[PDB]
């Protein structure tokens, strides 16, 4: 339904937004290369509960953060239930880079709720 | 990335798949009115989990028994992580038809598969 980016310093993050009826689908990754590391679950009224992905070397992904911050954002726009997936590849990346993505997660995050306002 | 469809005795359901980089993401729906009530994760090893998404009355969404079954099915041909989610509004149709999304939901698994075996 609609895609957006942000960009802060040279790195790229993506949502791409699904409206599935009353409820969300959201993918935020970063990056050249896309994934999904971590799933991020909740409605306007419940918290949001995360399930973690392993990674090839047995630590679960930590992108988590992403999907939680994005699901605090956004929470009391929800019409229904709300999915989003996260990952930025948290396990490769400078510290610096997981650092600047949680302000770059609230831009995604207000720039779909603008979306929503404008599309109910 | 592709959307398949399902017809048993006039009832109709869909999967729309989307492909982030290795990993996969599925939504499973059925009728005329798309939700999400339900999300299962997996990866090609490990056992698939759900979480269910509350419904208006209290009781979690039952749909999980779609996303779940088609996890199992699909399961040895990934290649990364996998998000499954399921709507059929199983709290609203007839016994009936939420005896028939199980084989229905086995042939949009298998539609899948062959798709990720021509597209890997």
């Amino acid at each position: 339904m609609a895609t957006f980016t942000t960009e802060q310093a040279g790195y790229q993050m993506q949502a791409i937004l699904q409206v599935i009826g009353y409820d969300l689908l959201i993918v935020v990754t970063g990056g050249t290369n896309p994934h999904i590391g971590d799933v991020t679950t909740l409605t306007a009224s419940t918290v949001p509960e995360t399930v973690k992905f392993p990674s090839h070397d047995g630590r679960f992904h930590k992108d988590n953060f992403i999907s939680e911050r994005m699901a605090k954002r956004i929470q009391r726009y929800l019409a229904g239930s709300c999915t989003i997936t996260a990952g930025i590849h948290v396990n490769q990346i400078t510290k610096a880079q997981i650092a600047a993505a949680a302000p770059m997660t609230d831009d995604l995050s207000r720039q779909i709720i603008s979306w929503l306002q404008a599309h109910p």
